[PDB]
């Protein structure tokens, strides 16, 4: 079978009195898993997950020259503070710094922008709204299997941008290495239009496979925000993925 | 056992549009589309609802059976064929929302909501009022979902009585000759963008029986007789219709 549901997934939500999806793709295999066919292809704001795109774009146009190119805090105080300070495409990534990325998206503009994603075939590819905050407020909406779609052509280096703009997006989604295993992924909140969720996407590669994730979960405070990648690793350890 | 097929964008090409077209085949548990990704993009339902509503109406008795006459209400509406007296079949036929608004008011929001979920019918996270949500876009489902959902109507498996699904059955045939029989239900979304038209249903053989959803790119009605035209140009060129 192509597609397996696993309802025992659940218990790792249920436990947490949470609600939401994982979904894994095999890529040796072909094949993917989720607790929930349904709610694996319904479509959400990607919040903080439009990252990926944004930065590819951003460096496909030159917007943004290598990873080592500094974007200047604009003296505004916000109320994450790592946003207060200056950052290059990796600390940029790493903490989430919406204001550095809504200068590129405002570099980009809305007619490169809509191109790029149709290019991509990025969920409904639709960049309706303001074009520096569609992505938290605006008409785009993505689903957790079309974020693996989207994320497997990123791996293989099969998206419409050059392999150096993909190898270089991908070193800045580096989240976690060590012997067994490395993790590149990106979170996401969506809290400006309901239902409030939580997103991780990326990929584990292992020696001699790689499996592709994406979930979302509800997220009505943001007490649960560890639980994104925490129910995560539960089912890649219940599927014996990691250790 | 999921095939894409993109040699039928073509279809949808020679008319300057864009869309999706599933097929399943029952008897070898096989389906074909042009498009996975549209395949599995959820839109509203429009009057391709009318096939949910029909069957939870007459379940509950809503609706006696299919001769029951449904009055018009005297108030002129744009669709000519609203303007008089309908039963289930004819409503089917044309479409009549505001039959179709009244049966939802006398099922009741708690009703249609439980059966809805048990038939596992469109999004988990419905919002709207029970005669409003489902043109105003607080449901929406996929043209897979479409299919699998009639599948079991075709099986008689969903959670109503045997009668409730052959008098549906009965009110969506659309079609019929000595070579094949299409039950089918047509949808035109109009409320909210992308606009599209659906055709969704299912052509009965003497051996086997292929069921189809199709959703396109509808930007005005001069190209609604595309539903039904696409999906046989389809149909035709998998050899499934003359
Ligand atoms: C992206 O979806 C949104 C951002 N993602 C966040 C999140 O995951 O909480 C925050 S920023 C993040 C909070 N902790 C990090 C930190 O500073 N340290 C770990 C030291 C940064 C934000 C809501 C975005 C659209 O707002
Ligand atoms: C359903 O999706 C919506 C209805 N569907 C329509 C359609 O397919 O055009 C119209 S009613 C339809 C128009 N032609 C038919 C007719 O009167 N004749 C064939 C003579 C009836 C409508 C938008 C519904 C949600 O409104
Ligand atoms: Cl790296």
């Amino acid at each position: 079978k192509e597609w397996q549901e696993n309802k025992s997934w659940n218990a790792h939500f249920t436990e947490h009195k949470s609600q939401g999806v994982v979904v894994l793709w095999n890529e040796n295999k072909q094949q993917g898993f989720t607790n929930n066919l349904k709610r694996a292809n319904q479509a959400f704001l990607p919040a903080s997950t439009f990252k990926i795109p944004n930065s590819l774009i951003a460096l496909d146009l030159g917007v943004v020259k290598d990873e080592h190119q500094v974007f200047k805090w604009d003296g505004q105080t916000r109320d994450i503070a790592t946003w207060n300070r200056d950052h290059n495409l990796i600390t940029a990534m790493k903490y989430s710094v919406v204001p550095v990325y809504q200068e590129f998206a405002r570099q980009i503009g809305e007619a490169r922008m809509s191109k790029m994603l149709h290019a991509f075939d990025y969920g409904n590819e639709d960049i309706s709204g303001n074009v520096d905050s569609f992505w938290l407020d605006g008409g785009i909406r993505i689903s957790a299997t079309e974020q693996i779609s989207f994320l497997r052509k990123l791996y293989h280096n099969k998206l419409h941008v050059s392999e150096r703009s993909q190898r270089i997006v991908k070193q800045a989604m580096l989240t976690e290495a060590n012997g067994d295993y490395i993790i590149r992924a990106k979170t996401g909140y969506s809290t400006r239009i309901e239902p409030k969720i939580g997103w991780w996407v990326g990929w584990v590669e292992l020696d001699d496979n790689v499996w592709f994730f994406a979930m979302n979960m509800d997220m009505p405070t943001s007490d649960g925000l560890g639980l994104r990648q925490a129910i995560t690793k539960e089912v890649l350890k219940q599927e014996k993925i990691i250790p």
